[PDB]
């Protein structure tokens, strides 16, 4: 089974990943990636509402360490991580394991999330809110 | 049973704790307010009457020590703590052992606190007592 | 519930803020002006009477410090703070506690109140009481 | 015979054991708690009155050699020991001989226990009383 | 038994203290201001005559040390110290152990005194002696 990846994936033109057709969720197993989807999976476990998980995981992309992040949960409850969405949206700011992955190598200190990605609607730090160019 | 927690808790949407139905009173174990909440618990001991222990209870919240608490009692008497109320009221200001914690984390110099928390009728160094907005 | 705010207000069109229906009283929680609301609050308390308050909060507006108003409270009674009115008038003048912050921003000497602001009989000093326009 | 083990214990759901019916006193031979079990039980004969005896078993259960309580007797009269509660309560603070074993190889500085296992109304070093949850 | 203390005293409420009924004079065991107690209740063995010996009580207030207290004693004889009063008065400037203990924490460079506390009719620094409101 094929994994569908974004069309600005690093993955795209590779075996086992498409563009136009596959799987929509997966840990990205085979990548480097992979880790940086596994934590994401697990951020979005820790938080039930996605709302709180994505600030989670804009805190994570900002270099934040995911140790810090698990000792932010407010409970300690633990259940299966599911595979976070490789394809959340179509635009250049899809928030993909991946662009985490990059965001994170590149230590950035600020970036920029389309609407696609649900925030909290106080403000981020390191985080500008802006329109989602083309969805899923 | 289900816990009933504050419509602003972090504990919302989450497996053992609810919004419109649960328990009143809790130690809220699992979670991290749970020390918090026995520390408070703790304090509605030391103080009988509501009044001073909800002076105490800003104390603490303002970040002084439990054990700085436990030498201003009067008395040296211990009796067993009774659960913390984990809805005193239905604002934002509600005195819970989550906020509490919250107020601990950010260090904060001065607090709201609503009229819910009754508290003396003298002045309190960093507590601005405003009307609750809405009760329990 | 929406809170009602001025006509003139720069809250007006905003999510949770209307002119025409809402709630005529409010500490303004999520906005700066929150801040002065809350205070303004407090003075409302610290002078029961409507009109010695009112030359209090107009003593706040030209700049005075809050923790002076504090010390010329002839007792030491504290007790909780109603939310000031967000519309007390329809007119320019209206003493809302947003006015009272861009009065306190731009540090001006003297302000001009309307009639529905009652004030003591005896001059002001930096203070010009005019008629109210339009009243609530 | 079956034991009734708590809830909670990790003898639950093993043959000679049971969590809703059982012999309400054991000396829990064949496990390891045993031994906490015989100390705990020699402890209830040194100190006649619950009260005591309870706090020499707090004790016992933040690391105190048994040979220390032991010393501490002020006589020397050695009885029998009656078999120790092994569910003395249904929260999860149950002085159990399974839990001071737990309590003994964590080496906690601090307990909790609940209001179902007596102490003196003074205050005792690591150890902090709630209310019990629910009871037998 | 029950001890009585003073309408304002924080052993109000209490078990073992009452404000209608009780004891009218303690050493306050069980509390901190047990050692004030016995301080005040050695002075008043030390000088006889109740308006000298609430002069010394009155230093003591002001943050003399009780060791200075012992040596201005003209003489060197020691008797055993009856308990003092625990509600000398009922207006809120009783010379309670309570209050002494306070002002004592307090560190105050200036008190003031009911006339249910006789002093020698000259003027002792930081005394200021006012009219009892309501007497015993
Ligand atoms: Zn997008
Ligand atoms: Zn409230
Ligand atoms: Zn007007
Ligand atoms: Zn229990
Ligand atoms: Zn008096």
């Amino acid at each position: 089974d094929v994994v569908r990846v974004h069309p600005d994936s690093s993955l795209a033109g590779r075996k086992g990943y498409s563009t136009t057709e596959g799987a929509l969720y997966s840990y990205l197993e085979g990548t480097r990636f992979h880790q940086t989807a596994v934590d994401m999976a697990e951020i979005y476990t820790m938080w039930p509402k996605q709302t709180e998980a994505n600030e989670q995981v804009c805190l994570y992309a900002l270099g934040e360490s995911i140790e810090s992040i698990r000792q932010k949960c407010p409970v300690d409850d633990a259940d299966a991580s599911s595979p976070p969405k490789t394809v959340p949206c179509l635009c250049r700011y899809a928030m993909t394991p991946e662009r985490v992955t990059r965001l994170r190598m590149n230590h950035v200190t600020s970036i920029i999330v389309c609407s696609s990605f649900p925030l909290p609607k106080y403000k981020i730090e390191g985080v500008q809110k802006v329109k989602c160019s083309k969805v899923m």
